[PDB]
């Protein structure tokens, strides 16, 4: 199969859908990969590497000329023209949030597979989990930066120094994001308290952290008190913390919600934290996606029919909307993915 | 030399100055060891174990008849009668705090050596440290116990449980006692905060505990705030905490000062904590004293002239008071130990 | 809905079924809570606190007047009078152990939901787990206390001191009580050996504790050798140790079965350990019950038809016995909860 | 005594030489403290806090009118007028690096005591150590920040994510900065490798970190290979790394020397890192200086004659340059502090 | 200076006294280095690496012609002819154990500096310590090997497996070899018990290990009981364990004394354990010796007069025996090093 790797055009997006290592695995198996020049520069992956890996350095249009195009972000209006029927697109789509795109792909009849909807029997979204993991690792890093006086923060060090008390990092949510943030916050020296509604989850977290991390049952009483004394508040869920509670936070305190100033509290609202470390995110994403890319390049659409999880990743095929969530959202005809695939 | 080990007669004292293992080492070198019946029962060391080790089971008076008697506590008035010139008594003497005894020993001509005045060059008291060590470990243990409601405490568990925050343990002083308190309090799950005046000690404690224990410089401001939020306060020094601050502590909190209710705070005042665990104390003490006992058994008083440390242990000898401290304490003539020994 | 919180009258019981914090949550949602004065003093929660929470400090009878009464312990005879048909009683009932209570409730037609029977699909009892947890954290603490000589114990420190070996704490059962006890015993410095019949559980425990804890297959030979050298034996299961093995234990050793002297070994038999730490137990319990109190408070009995686990909490309704187990034990007419609820 | 606390006017300086709690100690001991309005704002310590503490909130000139002025940074030209004979100035002077200041101070006849030259017998600078510690904890924090792509870094996460290898942090120096950098670097999950020339120090670090951190003897071969594979390079000593080696460094890698771009490597040169977290630094610094301030307040210069470590802090007095390093550096008449003090 | 590195001719010796990196350092400072061909092959350092480092690959005799010869082991009878007056020999000499060598060295007038007698003020032997460290790290490694049945051992795994108790490793000595042996044994999962006479050392070890390793004061009682239950016995001191106690040891147990079968136990007696990992050893030795070689090449003998620690490494010079210990062992004229040097 002729696989394509366009360069991400969405501003500030520095990740890439395929690494040289991944290209090598493909070329090694007899496939041919067209990698648009500079597609990897954002993550330190030069054209030269993609060259030794066996890829073909092409231009923008040539890249979209492949049977399957592997990307990171969704297609911008500027790219709606490359969408065609026989083209299988594999990337983050987030259709439910962009009606424009949902129609443009539908009208184009392109078969689009969303990373975010690929999902295992237990409900986990294996191609979204990587980004959730770096986001968490990043939250306390970004938080620490903003607790810095020059950034208008309280001016304290998360773990203090011998003789001076560490700071308080309160984490709401014991999920993938919460746990990864806890690891780093703990490692930076802070007194980490993480809240969650599920007890089994807190029992598990108590096991992994010895007892070094304070676990509180996510009751309103506990959230209120935890937030009140937090120097750094990390939201990791998605109305759990009202602007009323805000006033209870000490001035200089910062809030980083993975899901400017208000009351003296610094809020950090910059979407893609994983975008600040493009190289890491890329390996994190591609190490999970490569296996699926290998199956599609090897069995085309039959790959989707042989893997329940991958199958669910299908949203658009021959003008049909095969994802129930997006259908209900825009009030459109939902066609069962397997059905639309066999027709 | 014939060595005697009487039973401790001071009420509640259950430690023993020589173990079956110590007896074996002496007997193996040719000395005859007289152990009063039941001398070790307080520590779980039966007469039977002493017999197998090579010890001879005798009566009280026969024990005191040896050339060298090895005890734990000081002779009570009831024993003043066994004191005699040629006898070398090795035990905790604590003379400065008991003129009646010091006068009884001085008048007797007995040669007494106090475990607590044996001193190394760097100033450490090797035969007294063991007790500070078990006292420290006992501290959080007794506090926990008293934090239990049934004993009038706040009714909390130091480490809490998954979902419930741990309690706060504040340790005043980072020396031997405070450091051993910390190890156990930390182990019990509590949030441990230890304050001290010496920064190098705090840096050290920060290293040994990773970051698990909050180290705070012992400023009045820091002592004030720590005490006020402490659930269990452990004093490990010897005027640092005034009854004033006492009113800051939440009720039910308890205090254990290794060095009854007042303001809703439970005070624990029961001296020898190491006494609650006589068998542990017995080994921690005898493991250190034995080496000296062997030297004395082998070289007589020359053990002192060949060891500056063991020399300072001498408090009395032939009517001479050989410890400056004890002298300045009772306004008595101080005779240099090395000088009194050679005359 | 009006909710009643009666003060626990069972002697020594100092736990309260609702916390000021839980009350505020209820009131915030427009509910009205009647707190019997001093109901939370046993756990350090004063009437003033409940007052600020929005509670109405009433008297005994008034508090049983609410539609729902949230308690900790089962109804004592003296209270049977309040049990009425339109009353929803949510508490620990242990009906299979109190026939008199069973019938008293059946005759009163009161709808009684037992905490201990609410059960999740995987079979866990979420409202009982909290108590299993504090019990375990307690086992070693209470075990340490009775190891003290003044208490008739062997007179040893679980973690010893530098140069003196630590004691041996054997835990039978790697479940929730076992695992929590292991944490505290490990923390106190003991050499912890835990036995279980399930291999995967031992594998997991080997992972959470690194290797710091000795995991042993619960064979009879292992149990026998462990019990024999144990300084502290912790029972956490329910005939696993016969009065025959008992003679193999060293004198002074103690046994704490979470499920007086016999042969020199100290047996600790004082039921509710969580009881000695009422405040902690209260929060651990009320943290898991609040979500359900809120659901009942908001949807009355529909809550049971909307939550399979909560439904299995129904033991008695309008004279019907909705719990199989209690019915089989007392040879009585078992009526399916969902059924009895719809009639 | 009358102690003055001027506000730091050096641009970007937000620390303050005295805290409310420290003012409380002095006032408690009969002294009067003149704190300049706003002196603690940069560290979040308002004028009101200082007022309640018992301090007198004054203007710029009043503060300098005290007998002893306590500052953080050295006096700027604009502040030379405040220097007079009877004045005792306590702050970081760094005289060897400012002739103009030194001359201004000698001409004025002001007795100047420098934090950085107060030295202990073993050679440590206790009033300098606090800052080395926060600079160290801060080093990987800042490095991580510049490793982010938007900042021009290689774009990686120091500890990676599950499945993605961590970054490499090399620390040159195992002193105070270096060890504190290691703790935080290791905590953020990076592969930390620290080099030093003292073997005992490396043995010590190896004991404190388990073996989680790689210790390399600081030979040129080792320094060269370490720098070459470093993703983040922290300098913590003071020619160890030449621009030659700089070309060995991967591009995007960043260097933080506590003691722009060149070859693709991002160099971070921004003096006072402790300044980013002014609050933590003030407490770290003042917690150490306070006891000295208390001694100078109580006995004046006699405090130096009663403390050998504090004595070496003297750099100027009645026109006498009392510090050898500075004297030799500028080629001026050196006068022993103990001598100049008694004249 | 012209420096020479002969190949170690002692059978089985594979370490080398200088690495390509050390050669680079020397050559970089203008010295010329003669490395005998194949000198580092036993450590994996080829003649080509030495050539690239700037070394000159020479024959055996040419290497000896250098002004200074750096070796690992001592001169063999076959190498005595290379000794001359103007030669400075730096290596492990162990003269006190080789009269013949001491005599030959005196008759040749060669100036010999022993690695093992170079001593710091606190008494540490900085050039011998590296070997004590690798020997220690190896002890349990080699111990496990022989605990294997095929090698005749008891047939156990040091750390066992989940469900099976681990083995017991008893280390005699808390020194360098003992502390490092503890690290590996503990790392391999064994129950480690380490004994030592010095309490402060045992206190330190308790801090560094947390509580994972058992510390026992080295009394005869503890040694006997410890040895009796040991699966692996490591000697790390130097009559502490008699053939009597050897009978108390279980069959299959092995003994590794860093400092055949007898009674069923397996004695492992193969001198240089560091010799099994020459590469690791070469680097650990040369990393410490390089600084001294650099000082010796730069200042010749003035290096000893400028460093008291290195001065102690002098054993022979112009026919004078400058080491008191050796002089006393063989009964020959002792000449203070400083003196012999200035004449």
């Amino acid at each position: 199969m002729v696989i394509g790797v366009p360069k991400e055009i969405k501003t500030l997006e520095n990740r890439v859908a395929l690494t040289p290592g991944g290209v090598e695995s493909l070329v090694r198996r007899g496939h041919t990969v067209l990698v648009e020049r500079g597609a990897g520069e954002g993550s330190g992956l030069s054209d030269a590497e993609y060259a030794r890996a066996g890829a073909e350095l092409v231009g923008r249009e040539e890249a979209w000329g492949a049977e399957m195009v592997v990307k990171v972000k969704e297609p911008l209006p500027e790219e709606y023209g490359f969408l065609r029927e026989g083209l299988i697109l594999f990337t983050y789509l987030h259709l439910a949030a962009d009606r424009g795109l949902t129609e443009a792909m539908l009208r184009s009849g392109v078969t689009g597979i969303a990373y975010e909807t690929v999902q295992l029997p237990d409900g986990t979204l294996p191609l979204l989990v990587p980004m959730s993991e770096v986001a968490g690792r990043m939250a306390p890093q970004v938080g620490a930066q903003f607790l810095e006086k020059p950034k208008g923060g309280r001016g304290v060090l998360l773990g203090g120094v011998p003789g001076v008390a560490p700071a308080s990092v309160v984490i709401l949510g014991g999920g993938t994001v919460g746990t990864n943030a806890a690891k780093i916050a703990l490692g930076m020296g802070a007194q980490v308290t993480i809240l969650d509604v599920n007890h089994k989850r807190l029992q598990y977290l108590d096991d992994v952290f010895g007892g070094r991390v304070i676990t509180l049952t996510a009751t309103e009483a506990n959230i209120k008190k935890s937030v009140q004394h937090a120097d750094l508040l990390i939201g990791a869920v998605l109305k759990l913390v009202t602007r009323d509670m805000l006033s209870l936070m000490k001035e200089g305190a910062v809030i980083v919600d993975v899901a400017y100033v208000v009351d003296g509290v610094v809020h950090y609202g910059v979407a893609n934290m994983p975008g600040a470390v493009p190289r890491t995110s890329t390996f994190a994403l591609t190490n999970q996606t490569l296996p699926y890319v290998l199956k599609l390049a090897e069995k085309g659409l039959d790959a989707l029919l042989e893997d329940a999880a991958l199958l669910k990743g299908l949203n658009t095929h021959k003008g049909r909307l095969t994802h129930p969530g997006v259908a209900e959202a825009f009030g459109l005809p939902y066609t069962p993915p397997e059905e639309a695939l066999r027709g």
